């Protein structure tokens, strides 16, 4: 059980952040795997993966998620020049994450048609620190907590629709929640 902050764990780049509120409990565990038990918390996430992430990476994830409340489970990372923070969302609680987003297209991806959207987060929190930065989106119809990613799908996908990716920086299979509850234990691979 750690607090927020970056490292290295087991062979695995994790990274863990939360707004400063409490009722969040992350834990590294053996090999890729991570778990999370929230309780009435603020905005936290947190995951492992790889630093720096790559365009190809087909990722492997299992386990159980059960949030009770605004939460999701996925692939999320970041790119530099140009900054973008991207997720490839496969499962969330009460909050479609791509609400008020806009839609540029779908992608049908391991099992499953995915929606796209681009959003502008403006003034706020970054790796380089504040800043304006778009995000990018693939939302997965058909939730679920356990499968395979092959990130090149997406990527690809968004880069058809105009949306370019710089040089990657971290990639890691995260669980998110805003002010909910909630419990998670996730497998990386």
């Amino acid at each position: 059980t750690i607090q927020p902050g970056t490292g290295y764990n087991n062979g695995y780049f994790y990274s863990y952040w939360n707004d400063g509120h409490g009722g969040v409990t992350y834990t590294n565990g053996p090999g890729g795997q991570f778990s999370v038990n929230w309780s009435n918390s603020g905005n936290f996430v947190g995951g492992k993966g790889w630093q720096p992430g790559t365009k190809n990476k087909v990722i492997n994830f299992s386990g159980s998620y059960n949030p009770n409340g605004n939460s999701y489970l996925s692939v999320y990372g970041w790119s530099r020049n140009p900054l973008i923070e991207y997720y490839i969302v496969e499962n969330f609680g009460t909050y479609n994450p791509s609400t008020g987003a806009t839609k540029l297209g779908e992608v049908t991806s391991d099992g499953s048609v995915y929606d796209i959207y681009r959003t502008q987060r403006v003034n706020q929190p970054s790796i380089i620190g504040t800043a304006t930065f778009y995000q990018y989106w693939s939302v997965r119809r058909n939730h679920r907590s356990s499968g395979s990613v092959n990130t090149a799908n997406h990527f690809n996908a968004w880069a058809q629709q105009g949306l370019t990716l710089g040089t990657m920086d971290y990639q890691i299979v995260a669980v998110e929640g805003y002010f909910s509850s909630g419990s998670a234990s996730i497998t990386v691979s």
